């Protein structure tokens, strides 16, 4: 009924903030938009019920200023805090503290975060859960080469020496023979201490031509948990996602209930609460666990489209104590979805291109979703990311979804800055892409990338 959150803090900014603001307004939740002195002009900022300047431009003082944010709630009387994605969404000390200050944290518990935060641990947990993992050391590599030489041989080359601190493409090394093993473990151990401040490392097999399939889940922490089909995010350029889609072409419903059900089991097993995502590498009709994003993702709209489920409301629902409103058997995968991220960037340098938007026009029409905070005379700052929007198109089928997307990319007008739009069009036109089922290496190589 109405055992809903009185007022929550939107501990974020940009498109994500707007989106969250939107779901708040539908549930009647009051909103407090905390922002940085430079985001005083954010769309979402202008629509919030209450606003608060937490700091200066630089993230470490604003968006990552834990106290500032936490105090912002105090003064406002909010009951919860929504991290969105990418700042502290995966920061357990912030979750910890939010809890400790007596606020609700729109996400799982800190314990769960740290748990999934450490690859090694993560892996062990899921191995246990029945979730399919990459074969590797099933532990931190030791220091005596002999055994390590043995791990490898067993799992077989090539391999990959991965640290447990995550990072994001940073802290990884590919070994293909016994000769480079030693160096690798070492190079990698060193890259980790410095970077994440955790030299711990694990070994696993390296996958050549796999796709990136991810499973969306939801848990209430009451015993319920559902999977919302998969998403294909193989469209990468330097680890940066560019094109997401649901469902994943080539994925049979059977397969879909396979990895899903176990993903659902794992959630329960770990006492998972809220939204979250299971990242899988996919080669040879086989799934392999890479990690777990204990949060809402940038690409969630695609999934809300093919399912009709509103992720954010659900998070908000779980957060307020409610049980899952939906049952697995009520979840039905319908049509096809494709999201193109829109970036403020230089198609040559791939470098951020900040500036003010002079002219702007958004595409509309059937099965077209525009997710962005930009407008005309809006100034995109240099401080934060390059993403300014999400262009999501729906269709009774893939080919339809694609067609719409082409049109949409054209009606789209963003003047006064550099954007990745041309690129999007080009992919849309990608004959390989039209066929589909391309690997995470496709973009990089077509881009004439070395
Ligand atoms: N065992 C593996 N075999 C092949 N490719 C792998 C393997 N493990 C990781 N990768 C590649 O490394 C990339 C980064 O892996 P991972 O998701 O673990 O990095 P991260 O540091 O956690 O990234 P991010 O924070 O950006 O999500 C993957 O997208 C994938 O391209």
């Amino acid at each position: 009924g109405s055992h809903m959150l009185d007022k929550i803090v939107i501990a974020n900014r940009g498109e994500i903030a707007l989106r969250i603001l939107r779901a708040c307004k539908e549930l009647g939740i009051k909103t407090v938009a905390v922002h940085s002195s430079a985001d005083r002009d954010l769309k979402h900022v202008l629509l919030a019920d209450e606003t608060v300047c937490i700091g200066p431009a630089p993230s470490v003082k604003s968006y990552l200023n834990i106290p500032a944010i936490i105090s912002a709630a105090e003064i406002t009387g909010a009951v919860a805090i929504h991290p969105g994605y990418g700042f502290l969404s995966e920061n357990a000390n912030f979750a910890e503290q939010v809890e400790r200050s007596g606020f609700i944290f729109i996400g799982p518990k800190a314990e769960t975060i740290r748990l999934m935060g450490d690859k090694v641990s993560a892996i062990a947990a899921m191995k246990k859960a029945g979730v399919p993992c990459v074969p590797g050391s099933d532990g931190p590599l030791g220091d005596d080469m002999d055994k390590n030489r043995a791990i490898a041989k067993r799992i077989g080359y090539p391999v990959i020496i991965k640290a447990s601190g995550g990072g994001g493409g940073r802290g990884m090394r590919v070994v293909r023979g016994d000769a480079e093993l030693a160096q690798s473990i070492s190079m990698t151990r060193a890259e980790a201490k410095a970077a994440f401040s955790n030299d711990m490392v694990y070994m696993e097999k390296y996958l050549e031509n796999p796709r990136h399939v991810e499973i969306q889940v939801l848990a209430d922490g009451q015993g319920n948990a559902i999977y919302l089909a998969e998403r294909d995010c193989s469209m990468q350029r330097r680890h940066q996602k560019v094109v997401e889609e649901a469902p994943a072409p080539g994925i049979t419903p059977e397969l879909r209930r396979y990895i899903g059900e176990r993903c659902a089991k794992a959630c329960v097993d770990i006492g998972y609460r809220g939204a979250g995502t299971f990242e899988f590498l996919f080669e040879n009709g086989e799934f392999y666990f890479i990690k777990m994003n204990t949060r809402i993702q940038v690409e969630h709209p695609v999934t809300e489209m093919i399912t009709g489920v509103d992720l954010i409301k659900e998070q908000l629902r779980i957060a307020a104590g409610q049980p899952l409103s939906i049952k697995q058997e009520e979840v039905h995968v319908r049509g096809h979805a494709v999201e193109c991220r829109i970036n403020a960037e230089d198609p040559n340098t791939f470098l951020p291109s900040p500036g003010k938007i002079t002219r702007f026009h958004a595409p509309g029409g059937f099965g077209v979703r525009w997710e962005s905070h930009i407008y005309a005379g809006y100034t995109v700052p240099p401080y934060y990311d390059s993403m300014i929007g999400k262009l999501i198109c729906y269709g009774e089928n893939r080919d339809v979804a694609i067609a719409r997307m082409k049109n949409a990319l054209q009606e789209l007008i963003i003047d006064g800055i550099k954007t990745n739009v041309d690129l999007q069009i080009r992919i849309m036109n990608d004959e390989n892409f039209q066929h589909g089922g391309t690997n995470i290496h496709y973009l990089e190589k077509k881009l004439g990338l070395q």
